[PDB]
């Protein structure tokens, strides 16, 4: 553990709770891409199969279970409990264009040709593009509520802090994983437009339009 990974992980949990309580309290999933939430749920399901093979720490086990629980819980609120407010007409991103290529790439570009390693690699490739349906839906519809931009900020900030974590771990422990780093850089660069607009508009009381 270093303070970058921990703050990244706290940023990630914050993101997930904010989105969960926004939907819970307002009893609506207005402006939320169900499809992005399916992808995050699929990312945690393929990444955390090592719950069955490895005990790292109680923290590590706990967060994996919290992340899995909240991801499935968010998909439940969107597609069952509050489906009445699910804007299916504007959440039109074709997710097959992420899943099939990422699946294909996870099979051909990996550290090891075993089922657990391939599914991990899949989790890492998929997380890098998981937010595109959410960002596309905002580009399409008018704007995002303030609370949604805060979710996107903290989610975006989480993997940005992992990059710093990876700099720290390379310098200090000689640890490097180029599949996680490259995917991490893709994941983070996809938040650049949103980050700019969040700083210059949302933190200045303006709202955050992404034309296209």
């Amino acid at each position: 553990m270093n303070i970058f990974r921990l703050t990244g992980d706290l940023s990630h949990l914050a993101a997930i709770i904010i989105l969960l309580l926004k939907i819970w309290k307002s009893r609506s999933c207005a402006g939320i891409s169900g499809k992005s939430q399916l992808l995050f749920a699929l990312v945690f399901t393929t990444r955390y199969l090592d719950l069955f093979t490895s005990f790292i720490s109680l923290y590590n086990t706990s967060m994996k279970l919290i992340y899995i629980a909240c991801s499935y819980a968010t998909v439940y609120l969107i597609y069952m409990k509050f489906k009445a407010t699910y804007d299916g007409n504007h959440d039109t991103f074709r997710v097959e264009f992420l899943i099939v290529p990422v699946g294909g790439l996870s099979f051909l570009v990996n550290h090891d040709f075993s089922p657990l390693e391939i599914l991990w690699t899949f989790s890492i490739y998929l997380e890098s593009v998981a937010i595109l349906p959410q960002l596309f839906m905002i580009s399409k519809t008018g704007e995002a509520e303030t609370i949604t931009t805060h979710y996107l900020f903290f989610l975006g900030l989480y993997r940005a802090l992992y990059l710093v974590n990876w700099i720290w771990r390379y310098y200090f422990e000689g640890f490097f994983d180029l599949i996680a780093v490259v995917a991490g850089v893709v994941q983070t660069v996809l938040y650049c437009d949103f980050f700019y607009l969040y700083v210059t508009k949302v933190l200045k009381g303006k709202k955050l339009s992404l034309p296209a």
